[PDB]
């Protein structure tokens, strides 16, 4: 059994202190929707700390099917945070999300034209945006970052989460801009997944971007491939909780920050308060 003996996992791509040159998917049912629920459950808990979510307008685009939507517009609508939830993807989503008058549903593949509309529409309200979309291609995922590059500037959000996958270096195509912020690790990704979520809280009326490289691109690879080998392989023997396995302990942290209604003795009896309630709602054993 790979067992050992951890402090904290990695929370953030940067903290990952290893690297392996990568060799040429999933052991849960709903698994991505876990996956997808831990980090916006994450991202959006960090801002109601900071307080800047509390009247926005939550704007995710590339939110269907969405079942595990459901769950965070509960979450934060029970704690009393008031929030508008603009759900637009060109597929219908989860009819579990029918129904509420705090969420817009928009059945549109958004283009820039369409965001200074909604820009209009949405004024003078704050924006946060949320984006998920998926064409892949090198070609494919340069094209979804400059989409979601454009998001930013149109909408002009005060805070963003961003899937972000660096493409193969050796399917290198050109270097590009990504917004600065965090590169949050997410647990329960497929195996082998080299995917993470930008998060970012804009400041002022400036936007700043980084550029990425193929040489970045090389770095990208061989540590997400010794995180996903090894790292995610590991038994945490002195994570003491029902599971121990790498990705359950990396799940404790991210649910340690959230924030519940009900008071509980431990960080421990929270975690697992939350996690149960998400995987029966998820309907995961
Ligand atoms: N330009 C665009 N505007 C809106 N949605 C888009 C888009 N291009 C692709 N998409 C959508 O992006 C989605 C990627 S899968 C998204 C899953 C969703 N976040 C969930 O929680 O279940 C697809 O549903 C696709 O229709």
């Amino acid at each position: 059994m790979d067992v050992v003996s951890l402090d904290k996992p990695f929370m953030y791509f940067e903290e990952i202190d290893n690297e392996l040159d990568y060799e040429p998917a999933k052991k849960l049912p709903y698994q991505g929707q876990l996956k997808l629920l831990l980090g916006e459950l994450f991202f959006l808990s960090k801002l109601q700390r900071h307080g800047i979510l509390d009247g926005a307008t939550v704007v995710y685009i590339g939110s269907a099917p969405g079942t595990h939507i459901r769950y965070l517009r509960d979450h934060f609508y029970n704690l009393g945070v008031i929030i508008k939830w603009m759900l637009i993807d060109g597929r219908h989503h989860d009819p579990i999300l029918n129904g509420l008058r705090d969420v817009t549903l928009v059945t549109r593949f958004v283009d820039e034209e369409y965001l200074r509309s909604i820009k209009k529409q949405l004024h003078p309200s704050k924006i946060i945006l949320i984006s998920d979309v998926r064409s892949p291609s090198t070609a494919d995922l340069l094209s979804n970052y400059a989409l979601q590059n454009v998001m930013i500037s149109i909408l002009n959000p005060v805070a963003s989460s961003l899937k972000w996958r660096c493409p193969f270096p050796d399917q290198w195509i050109k270097d590009f801009y990504i917004p600065h912020g965090n590169k949050m690790l997410q647990p329960f990704a497929p195996s082998y997944s080299a995917e993470m979520r930008l998060l970012s809280i804009y400041t002022g009326e400036n936007m700043r971007l980084t550029r990425v490289t193929k040489s970045d691109a090389v770095n990208y690879a061989k540590k997400m491939y010794y995180l996903n080998k090894i790292v995610r392989n590991k038994v945490v023997v002195n994570f003491d909780y029902p599971n121990q396995e790498y990705d359950y302990f990396h799940m404790y942290f991210m649910l340690r920050t959230v924030y519940c209604n009900k008071t509980f003795p431990t960080t421990k009896a929270k975690v697992l308060f939350l996690q149960q309630s998400i995987f029966r709602f998820l309907n995961i054993p």
